[PDB]
């Protein structure tokens, strides 16, 4: 069954795409659109999560405060990029070439064993070290995320646990008294016709986890706040943002 309330806001607002919110305490997920939950398409720089995962196992840093990107006058599409960074601010502004550099040091080899051990989508990385999670091959489900990033929060996964600590501290989005909010926009718009927006993360609150992964078809960028917006919508409906 699909979610009734996602359900009427997609309609609502007119946009084609798919959510998928799973609840670990009563061990379910909610969902619309189950075909599309489960079609995998490129993570864009919802990637970052897992690549700085990689990374710190690596000893490619020390830890996410750790100097790495050095920027040095070149063109970037953001002015927030314009600067050095550690991971952790580099994670935050979405910053393409700290990560660029990250998956280069890292080199395919150790990618792509990072990608095996996440077991993350259909593992591809092709022959572009950075641009397999930008342009394809790469891939992965709204559904995939979910179980990741279900595992991710409960520093569950095949990493050191001060690893999964930090990725969890970098993508901090809102933390309240009743609930605290991580996780990653993406925008895949390289190598597709209709461009692909994703937001990913998870929210604890006292007694519960709740990893969810939206993505919908956004052309303009004036449509991408839609994913967030859609998110807390159906988190605001059942009480978890409060
Ligand atoms: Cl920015
Ligand atoms: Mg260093
Ligand atoms: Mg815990």
């Amino acid at each position: 069954n699909e979610n009734q309330f996602m359900k009427e806001i997609f309609e609502r607002k007119g946009l084609n795409g798919t959510f998928v919110v799973y609840d670990l305490k009563n061990d379910k997920i909610d969902y619309y659109n189950l075909d599309r939950a489960n079609e995998r398409f490129y993570p864009a720089s919802s990637f970052k999560i897992f690549n700085t995962l990689i990374g710190l196992e690596n000893g490619i840093v020390k830890n996410v405060d750790e100097m790495f990107y050095y920027y040095d006058g070149s063109k970037v599409f953001l002015d927030s990029w314009a600067k050095d960074s550690n991971l952790r601010y580099a994670i935050k502004v979405s910053q393409v070439p700290a990560y660029k550099k990250l998956a280069r040091e890292l080199g395919k080899e150790r990618m792509q064993e990072g990608l095996n051990k996440l077991n993350y989508g259909n593992k591809e990385i092709g022959s572009e070290i950075d641009k397999f999670w930008l342009e394809g091959p790469l891939k992965i489900s709204a559904m995939e995320q979910v179980k990741l990033l279900n595992l991710l929060s409960q520093s569950k996964l095949p990493f050191k646990l001060e690893n999964q600590e930090q990725v969890k501290d970098i993508t901090i989005l809102e933390k309240k008294d009743d609930f605290i909010l991580h996780g990653k926009t993406g925008w895949a718009t390289d190598n597709i016709v209709v461009p692909i927006g994703w937001f990913v993360g998870w929210i604890e609150t006292s007694d519960n986890i709740y990893s969810f992964a939206i993505n919908l078809d956004i052309s303009d960028s004036k449509f991408l706040p839609k994913r967030e917006e859609i998110v807390r919508e159906y988190f605001k409906n059942i009480n978890v943002i409060k």
